[PDB]
């Protein structure tokens, strides 16, 4: 798989703060923002439900979680997301087996704590709860790869 610039940008991630005060590991679109940063990427901005405006604007959307996971295997940046009535989640998709053959692997921070926050480990499906699992949203950036050639 070509995700290791992606994985490298999402492990630096982790520890920096986009906003001044609050560490990307308890807010989740500024661990994607900084994410998008170190690879170059152009990200909409702003909070979880802003970003995934942004993102229905103009990235392209994915089929499913299989196809998202496919995505990034590839070396694309891929975004799961699903707008809140109060507050959004965002989540970057990395490679890895699907958690019940459906749901991608992935990296995310959130102001929930342990619960909502994943190095890699947990699957969308696995931060997510029951319901919002089967409704989330996948974007990719298309127009140019997050990996190195071979
Ligand atoms: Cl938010
Ligand atoms: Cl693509």
């Amino acid at each position: 798989s070509l995700d290791q610039c992606i994985v490298n940008a999402c492990k630096n991630s982790w520890d920096k703060s986009y906003l001044a005060g609050t560490p990307n590991k308890d807010n989740c679109s500024g661990f994607v923002q900084s994410v998008a940063a170190e690879l170059g990427v152009p990200m909409p901005r702003g909070n979880a439900n802003a970003m995934v405006d942004g993102l229905e604007q103009s990235w392209t959307k994915l089929a499913s979680g299989a196809e998202a996971a496919q995505k990034a295997a590839q070396g694309f940046l891929v975004i799961a997301g699903l707008k809140g009535r109060t507050y959004g989640h965002v989540a970057v998709v990395i490679s890895g087996p699907l958690y019940r053959q459906k749901y991608p692997m992935c990296w995310c921070g959130s102001i929930a704590g342990a619960v909502g926050q994943s190095q890699g480990l947990k699957s969308v499906g696995q931060v997510w709860n029951r319901t919002d699992r089967d409704r989330l949203n996948y974007y990719v950036y298309s127009l140019a790869s997050c990996s190195l050639p071979r």
